[PDB]
């Protein structure tokens, strides 16, 4: 009972962590490869402004990524 | 006993997985902001083959996301 309760609690969480992290990466790449979809249309005028999005969303994902590289530790 | 053991082993898949992923993620975020710094430099030519490494790029990135939602799942 206890054992395996507590374990099930614990294994729930990092199914719903996995779940709630995932997303927020699906956010900042949904933007990318739609920004460079945009660009592939012919629809992009300024692909200086295009880039530059890209280049934030890339970073704010890393910033994710490494935050995960490391919660996956604890 | 048996049942908190298997939750046990499922969190910790879960936990690799995590990880692994991640460092997956981290290398095409790379490559994004190595291949878009090269490019403003002046250094390359043909900004559709960057525009399109990007999209490839992204597309991986998507797909590694998606199997992390899928895992949490099952
Ligand atoms: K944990």
């Amino acid at each position: 009972g206890h054992m395996a309760e507590k374990a099930r609690d614990s294994e729930d969480r990092m199914r719903q962590f996995i779940t709630d992290a995932s997303h927020e990466l699906r956010t900042p790449l949904t933007t990318i490869r739609g920004f460079a979809e945009l660009y592939r249309q012919g629809a992009a005028r300024d692909v200086g402004m295009l880039l530059s999005r890209i280049e934030s969303e890339a970073s704010r994902m890393g910033l994710l990524v490494d935050d995960l590289l490391l919660l996956a530790k604890l």
